[PDB]
């Protein structure tokens, strides 16, 4: 069983400023935004004779 | 008459933080901190004969 959710669309997103005098190191070039969240399931009988 | 005043020995500094990858160019060396006050007076009379 495979189980994959997706990321809402009806979120705001915002962003704080960090005084440092190397923004570029500090903050990066992308944020996370959303996780892709999901499950799994894997099972195997055996029942023998 | 020449006045000069001095400066308060009874008061607050403060550092307030700003935003400048380049902190020296915008802070600079030294702040402003109190204004050395004065004055002056010079009169001249002349009456003639």
């Amino acid at each position: 069983v495979l189980v994959q959710h997706q990321v809402s669309v009806l979120d705001k997103h915002s962003f704080n400023k960090i005084q440092t005098t190397t923004p570029h190191a500090t903050y990066g070039d992308r944020f996370i935004a959303d996780f892709i969240k999901g499950g799994h399931f894997y099972a195997r009988v055996s029942i023998t004779a």
